[PDB]
């Protein structure tokens, strides 16, 4: 409603690089957009960008189970977008991931640290795109994709 599209990302990683230039194309082709700073509900789209840290952080994987169990109830749809992270990696918590939810699990409830694994699981099937020899290209593909997908 109050915004097309909510982005979800771990700041530390992409927020001046990649995140900057994918919000500068969104808010250029008038795509209005969410973006935090250093309305899940309220937003059309969810573009996640999830980067080599983002399941590093307990609080981007609380975002990202607000987000999917939003969209496993139709609130929301969830464009996924791989950077620096196999989605089969992303899929079985598999690769850095690997060591992320090792930390996870000496710190936090099992039954919570699953919930999280869930949501990656099935953030996973979704269908996405991925990091690959340009991300310039990626950035166009995603605004031009919203762009061609908002009412
Ligand atoms: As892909």
């Amino acid at each position: 409603t109050k915004y097309d599209v909510f982005l979800s990302f771990r700041g530390h990683d992409t927020r001046h690089n990649f995140i900057s230039f994918l919000y500068k194309e969104l808010v250029r082709r008038s795509i209005r957009t969410f973006k935090d700073d250093k309305p899940i509900e309220v937003s059309r789209f969810a573009v996640v960008v999830v980067s080599e840290n983002y399941a590093a952080s307990s609080w981007c994987l609380d975002e990202l189970v607000t987000i999917m169990d939003f969209e496993k109830k139709g609130s929301i749809t969830v464009m996924p977008i791989f950077y620096g992270v196999e989605p089969n990696h992303v899929r079985w918590q598999t690769g850095v991931l690997a060591e992320q939810f090792k930390k996870h699990a000496s710190r936090e409830d099992p039954e919570k640290v699953l919930k999280w694994r869930q949501a990656l699981t099935n953030f996973a099937q979704l269908s996405g795109d991925c990091s690959g020899d340009d991300d310039s290209k990626l950035v166009d593909k995603i605004a031009n994709e919203i762009s061609n997908k908002k009412t």
